[PDB]
């Protein structure tokens, strides 16, 4: 796009190994992020340190947007990097100006914004109204819908460890141990160690 | 404000009496909304039509802004008059171009939708780490901690029905009922009527 390549000009690129955190929550936001390569995940903690993904974020996603809107705020989530990253960085100063040359780029961050605001909506559904199999189950297709979800023969592939699942839906490796089994017995996945293959 | 009269005057003002449905889930999203006045609730319903109150969004908040990025859309969410409402209303296709004139109104939605986005993620973090009865917990003292929590002897002092907790924790009123004696009995409240008294 000539318009993003617009924007990241304007931007310091910094490369982040897989593992290494971008953002810490309780920081204050004073910049915005534009993951130029790799993904990442955004989480949240609780009282014991127990952590929650609460979105995947990838190549062309803008992420620390949300102190952007009003001076004087703090990082809501940790993200992390999934793999290794290519993150363009830029101060809400210098982003609030290009904003006013072109509000198109305004623009696409605002749909972002607005996506993730309906997913996270439906996830607040998920929690509310699913069982803890349902959950997990969901979390499976929506793995297998990731643009990185890869391909088998009887539908989609993903990779994840039985944590990730454990903190996607909020519940212990254990209990996704056992719920899988229970999934793989009624025939709607295939564990192969940290390999599952959903139908779809 | 200078900028928010230019956007009301190219919208159509219409009355909505307490109670009455504005967005149906599912509908085509193809315009924005505006309160002018009064409050609604966002809600979203499981399997067997059980509601989960969402947000309450008031005076100055847009509504119907989440499919305003991408053609071709539905609504989110049902949202609901809460008391009686002056919504004004716009096509998308009239509010893609005021934002052209003028970017700060598209700059004054994205702080909104920044907001939900952090609010809503804060409660996925109480729908994830919270059972039933601990979710129902936690809306006492939030409830107690609002500022027209008037105040007890014994602590602070709310009036609700059971259904209101049952919307605010995406549960039935008959399961709100159990749990409200069964933490009177753990002399956590005290509930006579409508009126419940959380301690401390
Ligand atoms: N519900 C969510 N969905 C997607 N990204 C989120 C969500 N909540 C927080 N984030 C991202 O987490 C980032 C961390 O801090 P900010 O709030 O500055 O900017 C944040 C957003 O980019
Ligand atoms: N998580 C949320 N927080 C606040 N408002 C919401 C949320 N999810 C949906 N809504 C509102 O529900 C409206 C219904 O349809 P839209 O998606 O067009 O616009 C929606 C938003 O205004």
């Amino acid at each position: 796009d000539p318009t993003l390549e617009w924007f990241l000009s304007h931007c310091h690129i910094h490369k982040y190994p897989s593992k290494s955190t971008l953002i810490h929550q309780g920081e204050k936001a004073e910049t915005l992020y534009y993951i130029v390569k790799g993904s990442v995940a955004v989480l949240i903690k609780d009282e014991e340190g127990k952590e929650m993904i609460l979105f995947y974020l990838n190549q062309g996603d803008f992420i620390g947007e949300l102190g952007l809107f009003e001076e004087g705020q703090e990082r809501s989530a940790w993200v992390r990097a999934k793999t290794a990253c290519e993150v363009a960085e830029i101060s809400y100063k210098k982003f609030r100006q290009l904003i006013q040359v072109n509000p198109d780029i305004l623009m696409r961050l605002s749909a972002q914004m607005a996506r993730r605001l309906q997913v996270t909506s439906e996830k607040v559904g998920n929690l509310a109204f699913l069982d803890v199999t349902g959950r997990i189950a969901q979390t499976l297709l929506n793995l297998a819908k990731q643009p990185d979800a890869m391909t088998h023969p009887d539908g989609m592939q993903i990779k994840i460890t039985r944590q990730e699942i454990g903190q996607i839906v909020g519940c212990s490796r254990e209990t996704v141990g056992r719920i899988l089994k229970m999934l793989e017995d009624q025939n709607l996945i295939s564990a192969h160690g940290k390999t599952i293959v959903v139908y779809g």
